[PDB]
């Protein structure tokens, strides 16, 4: 299986992005199987606030690494993030503040967690699925 990570926090960047201290670098983050609108994008102010909130709340900050690639064509790292025991990605697309997007068969473990979040937020009509 996966291994959570321990990692602090530098600073939020928007919904699907943060910028975090990794093993002594920083590091943007870029969080796995999620796509958030962008800032400037309808949502986007809310997906923002939402990730902040639990990043920089959070006394427990961890990453976790897929099976695959580590790391993308933008230099951004690729991992789930939990703050103090919650995953982020899934509590986006449980909110619908993101949608399951950038589902690579290499770094797919979570796939169907997140599926069923995203369909519960579908069903309640939340957000980017209202
Ligand atoms: C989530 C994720 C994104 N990406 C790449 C795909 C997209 O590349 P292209 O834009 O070149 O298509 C980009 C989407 O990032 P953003 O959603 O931050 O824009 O990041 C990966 O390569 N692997 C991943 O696991
Ligand atoms: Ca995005």
């Amino acid at each position: 299986k996966l291994h959570k990570e321990p990692a602090t926090l530098i600073k939020a960047i928007d919904g699907d992005t943060v910028k975090l201290m990794y093993k002594g670098q920083p590091m943007t983050f870029r969080l796995l199987l999620v796509d958030t609108p962008e800032f400037n994008e309808k949502y986007g102010p809310e997906a923002s606030a939402f990730t902040k909130a639990m990043v920089e709340n959070a006394k427990k900050i961890e990453v976790e690494f897929d099976k695959g690639q580590r790391t993308d064509k933008y230099g951004r790292g690729l991992a789930y993030d939990y703050a103090d025991g919650a995953m982020v990605n899934e509590a986006l697309v449980r909110q619908g503040l993101a949608a399951v997007a950038y589902v690579y068969s290499g770094n797919n473990t979570h796939e169907q967690l997140l599926r069923a979040a995203e369909a519960q937020a579908k069903k309640e009509k939340l957000n980017i699925w209202s």
